[PDB]
């Protein structure tokens, strides 16, 4: 049926979403790593309004990453349920 | 009937993906802008630090450009799919 192609398409879309999430997560966590290290490298050197801006940005980003992990976990769980359901209808 | 439930569910998921994208892009473009300002500003191991910052800015810049592309493509494939699915539930 034409549900077979839709299931097949969505399965691929979902896999790509997963793969692109892992890449994105790696890039951003490395980025956050390298910003965190710098907040402390500037804190050594310590005019120092820069430490405050940098510390704010780390926290901004870190919070974004923790939030993001939670959102992706919920989306993934919805998509797998839905994918499973759709497979059953195709069977 | 089951198809209508799937469609309804997928729709909400795709909608939530979009809105969460809108949020994240906004959150990360502000972030980038504030990095931008801070780089500019510090330009006015101190010069190690401007190098560390300007590198980060461009990594993030590159990342956001690429995500735009990836999201654009995934949004359209999901839109196409919902429409093909829509066509199938009311048939
Ligand atoms: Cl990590
Ligand atoms: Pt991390």
């Amino acid at each position: 049926g034409t549900l077979n192609q839709l299931f097949h398409n969505l399965n691929e879309i979902v896999e790509d979403l997963n793969k692109n999430w892992h890449r994105e997560r790696r890039t951003l966590h490395d980025f956050a790593d390298e910003l965190h290290q710098l907040v402390k490298h500037v804190h050594h050197f310590m005019l120092q309004d820069i430490v405050n801006q940098l510390d704010k940005l780390f926290r901004d980003l870190d919070n974004h990453l923790q939030r993001k992990d939670d959102t992706v976990h919920h989306r993934h769980h919805q998509l797998n349920k839905l994918l499973a359901q759709l497979d059953n209808l195709v069977h």
